[PDB]
Formats: C-alpha cells, sequence, structure tokens
C-alpha cells in the first residue's frame, strides 16, 4: 500500500523517512523507539475492527520501511516481533471465537498439512512491553556476563560504539578484585572520535587502556587473553555486522591464533533475514575522511567501507538477557521470537 | 668380523660391552667419553702399517659397537666423527703423495667422475678436541638461548630428564630483569621422581614453579607461551629422541594451539643415521613397576615405554653451541661433521 491515507491521520512518518534516509537519526535503540512510537501512533487514532486485514497493512509498512533502508535492520526486526505477538493472540481468539496438543513449543508438520474483546489494550500492553525491554537488558545480561572474565587476562575490544557494551564493561570493572587490561582499536574512518571517547570514559572509571593502531593484530595477539565485540545486527548462521572497521582480519587472526570471541548481541537486535553474499549485505564508507583533493582521485581509486559483515567460523558466545548462546545455535533463539512467513514481506 | 685379533691387545671392549648390556653405564655424555677413551686406547697400542686397511677395522668395530648397542648414539657418532676427521686428512695426504677444483667445500659431481706420514697425532689430537666439544655446550647456546623468554610469559616443560635443558632453564633463571611462570608435566612411569628433582631444584633457585599431572595439560593450554623439550638424540630429516615419556602428547597439543617447539640437545647427539622404523630405535621399558602381583598379571598385559620419538613436522628450532638452527638445515651440519661413506658401516 501506498502513502496516501498514512499522511493526514498520522504525521511524523515523512519526518522518519527523511531520518532513514539522510542518516538525522543516530543509535539502533533510538531507531527502534522510533518505530515503537509510529506503531503507536498508527494504533491509537486509526481505527480497524477487522483484523487480518491490519495485520497485512502493517507488514506492508514494515517492508516498505525495509526497502527504504537495506542496511537498518532494528525498525524491521521491532515491527516482525510486533507481528508475532498480534499473531498468536488472534489464533487464540479464532479459538474462542469458534467456540491439538504439540509435542513441542511448534510443529512442523502443521505447514504442509491443512490447519467485541479487549484486543487493542492487549496491543497497547506489548508495545509497552517492548519498550520496557528495549529500556533493561543490561540488568538482564549482568547476572550471564560477569561470570567468564577472570584475573591477569588481557581484553581486546573492537567496535566501541555501543552504549550496552561501556555499561557491561563499566559493571565488571566496579568489581575491582576481577583485573583486566583493555586494548582499544581507534578504527580508521569513522570509530576513531568514538574510540577515543571510550577510553576517555574507561580512564574516568580508572581501568587499564591502552590505544591500538589496525595493523597491531598479529603482533599482540599471542598476549590476547578473550576479545570481545560490539556488533549492531545478528544473523541466522552465526555471522554479525559490526559498528564499522577493522572486525574481520581481527577475527581472521583470532582463529588462527585460537582465541575465545565474545559478543553482546541483543534479541530485538537479532535479525531472521539470512546473508548469503558479502557484496549486497555490507555498506561502504566515505573517501572524504580519508584523503583531500580530487585531481589525484582521477587516476587513483580509493577502496573504503563503513559496516562490516563476519564469517560464523570465529565467534563463539552470544551474551543476552536470557543468556549466553552458540553461533550454531541463535537461529533456534531467532524461531522463539519470529516467524518463516513474516521473513520475506 | 671377530673379537680374535683383540684379546691382548685392546680387552675394554669386553667390559664396554657389559657396561651397555645390563645399563651399568648411564647417561649419553659418560656412554661418548667411554667410547673416546677406547678409541683413544685403540690408537695408542694396536698396529697399521696401512691406512685404508685400518679404517676398514675402524668400520668393522664401529658394526660390531652398534650391533652390541642400538640405543647408544652418541658412542656411534663419536666414531663417525672420528672417521670423518682421519678421511680429510688422508685426502689431503693423497694429494702430496701423487706429487683440482670445487665451487663450494662438497661437491657431487667428484663421486661421478673418476678421482708415511703423521697422521697419527692428528687423529690423537682429533679425540681430544672432541672431548673438548663434550665439556661445554650450554656456554655456546646460553647466547642464543636468553634472548627468547620475556616477561610476563609462561613455560611448560615435558622432558625434565636432560641435564642441559635444567642448566638453560637456570641460566635464564638468573637474569633479574626477566620473570616467566613454569609449568612442569610429570610423566608417570619413567619420568616421575626425575621431574620431582626438577621441581625441587627450580624451587631452590626461588623461581614460581607449578607441579602439573599428565591429564591437567589441557585445561592450562589457553596460557602457555613456549614448548622445551628434554631430548637425548637429533637425526637427518629433523626427527628426535626424547629422553623418557610424556612428550609426544604435549608436542601434539602444542601444534594444534600453535604453541612455539624448542628443542636444545647438541651435536654430539646429533646422528648422520635415518630414523626409518620407531619400532627399531625405540626401547620399551618394564611391566613390574606399573601394578603389583604376578598370576592375575598374566591376564593383564601392560604396555610401558622408555624413549619417545616426535616428528620433525611439530619442532622449529635446534639451539646447539654453533648456534640456532632448523630441521629443515640440521643435515647439513651433520654432514659438516661426518663424511659420506662413513654413514653406512
Amino acid at each position: 500500500h501506498p502513502n496516501a491515507a498514512t499522511s493526514d491521520v498520522n504525521v511524523t512518518i515523512d519526518t522518519f523517512v527523511a531520518k532513514l534516509k539522510r542518516r538525522q537519526v543516530q543509535g539502533s535503540y533510538a531507531i527502534a523507539l522510533e518505530t515503537l512510537q509510529l506503531l503507536m501512533r498508527f494504533i491509537s487514532a486509526a481505527r480497524w475492527n477487522h483484523v487480518n486485514d491490519l495485520i497485512e497493512q502493517i507488514r506492508d509498512l514494515g517492508n516498505s520501511l525495509e526497502k527504504a533502508h537495506p542496511t537498518a535492520f532494528s525498525c524491521g526486526n521491532v515491527i516482525r516481533r510486533i507481528l508475532a505477538v498480534l499473531r498468536d493472540e488472534v489464533e487464540e481468539d479464532t479459538m474462542s471465537t469458534t467456540v491439538v496438543a504439540e509435542p513441542l513449543i511448534s510443529s512442523m508438520f502443521n505447514l504442509l498439512q491443512k490447519p467485541k474483546t479487549d484486543y487493542r489494550q492487549v496491543a497497547i500492553q506489548g508495545i509497552k512491553d517492548l519498550i520496557d525491554e528495549i529500556k533493561n537488558i543490561d540488568e538482564g545480561i549482568q547476572q550471564i556476563a560477569i561470570d567468564l572474565i577472570h584475573d591477569h587476562e588481557i581484553l581486546l575490544t573492537p567496535t566501541p560504539d555501543s552504549k550496552t557494551v561501556l555499561k557491561f564493561l563499566i559493571t565488571a570493572r566496579e568489581r575491582s578484585n576481577r583485573t583486566f587490561t583493555v586494548l582499544v582499536t581507534e578504527g580508521f574512518p569513522n570509530n576513531t572520535k568514538n574510540a577515543h571517547e571510550f577510553a576517555k570514559k574507561l580512564a574516568q572509571h580508572n581501568i587499564e587502556t591502552l590505544v591500538v593502531p589496525d595493523s597491531a593484530v598479529f603482533a599482540l595477539m599471542s598476549r590476547v587473553g578473550k576479545v570481545i565485540i560490539g556488533t549492531k545486527a545478528v544473523f541466522v548462521n552465526g555471522g554479525t555486522i559490526s559498528s564499522n572497521s577493522g572486525v574481520s582480519s581481527v577475527c581472521e587472526c583470532a582463529r588462527e591464533f585460537r582465541t575465545p570471541v565474545f559478543a553482546v548481541a541483543g534479541l530485538y537486535k537479532l535479525s531472521p533475514l539470512y546473508p548469503f553474499d558479502v557484496e549486497k549485505f555490507v555498506e561502504f564508507g566515505g573517501s572524504q575522511r580519508i584523503l583531500p583533493r580530487m585531481d589525484p582521485r582521477k587516476r587513483l581509486d580509493t577502496v573504503n567501507q563503513i559496516t562490516d559483515y563476519v564469517p560464523p567460523e570465529n565467534i563463539d558466545i552470544y551474551i543476552t538477557n536470557v543468556g549466553g548462546f552458540n553461533p550454531s545455535f541463535i537461529y533456534r533463539i531467532a524461531w522463539d521470537n519470529y516467524k518463516q512467513i513474516d521473513v520475506h514481506l
């Protein structure tokens, strides 16, 4: 469905679109929040009574948003989650309206073989619940995460940008008995300032900080104990897209030297879409913040990328609010929140 | 060739044989010394008249010695070295007697194409030189050896039976600026007491000592920095015979984790003969030490071995008195000490 009725009924959709396209909005969490707000707006003002049609409309809306920005996934994910929440409720309702037990939580053969209420209030509650979840992830992570960090171990931290990862680190550091040394990679094109900020924050807490160039991975890796990455998007097979610059090579190095690789993950950040090719999913970066002047650029060709995709062969741990999970197992987790039908919208 | 010619001229051969058989002589160095002494005795007493015949006799004697004891490699090696020493002198002499171009020190095409003096004194001197070489090995290692180990690094030590390895460790430990943690694997049926002794020595030296059982190698492997072998005999392609029990598995583990594997022995232990079979050269221990009783132990056939063989693929460094060498290079060193015809006797 095109934007014809969805302009005067709900106002800020255009603004959201603008934020998405021209990068006015910063941080995936913020984007998610915005999406939630939009959904709430859609719910409160508009009236439907018919449910399947509404669901279809919602799906269409999600799809359009996805098509608008091919590298922002959190927005999509949240919508998908909401749809999933709706669907189960709808299914429950149908059974009451009309008036079989499964071996596990879900059946396989049921896809092939033929199978006024306070619903609005429930829907409203759902959004609130989602918001709450988004707010408090660290409270669920803390009692699972601080179990594996030991004394006299050096920790390498690629991609330092997220407010969650920092918080996690700080919680660990609060326990002064647990000794750890932090190596911080700069990240040439985009991460630099952020990395510096992170370092400053560490200093403020009184944690031992070491500033690392992007080339110096091989020389330190023999001394590196555990590697913790702050990812933006999590996928089906295990692989992740991390928040810009120098992740793949580092992972490869880790694999070579046999190093345990931790990752800060989220259930709303987890995506049920599969990454088949490196050519499509990887977002490339600007040459403006590399070399000034454009007359030498006539012959020379600068190659640079923002967000970097990782193969599932390297990472081993995914610390969430529920717990730590294997990359060769995270699909199950996704399925416990998302459906196979709601993948291709 | 029998011992019909040598009865009143040389008698000590029998004694040497006795020492070999019932293990009255202990430590390869001692064996080497004995061999040297025997050679000296042979030289001082016997008559020659001819040189080629004498050489042949020497070869025969060597063969006999080998037949008497195969696990005594040092004995063989020393003899070979002596032969090589003789040979060059003989070659030199021939050139004067008769009265040549070469790209390097030795040529391959010289084998394909058709080619009284005071040599006794030279031969005597050779023995002395060999003795001198045997005397000090550690002094020619320590200048290279105390350059590899660094601060806050962890060492793992299989085979503490060798006298050289301990000395090497001690020399490293002497330095006030250098600090390292030592993990020691025991070796149950052959190395236990020796291992304990080593540990005690380490304690005395005032270093942080960690006594580790043979099962607890895997758990500490994430912290292991370097691997050192207490080998007894070196060979052509790189493979080495180690001084009894608990070496192979550890080496394999190191290879798996890509941990650097060092080896310290010496060039007198180095042999120009190939270890084609593990079963032929490696000798087995005793069943009595493992388990008591005899009548039920007829049913319980126990397998236990003294010496251990490690493939050249795992080991990378062979630091000797001359300098640091590789398994891909050590063959040339052997050639520089033992001649082409002297390999087969």
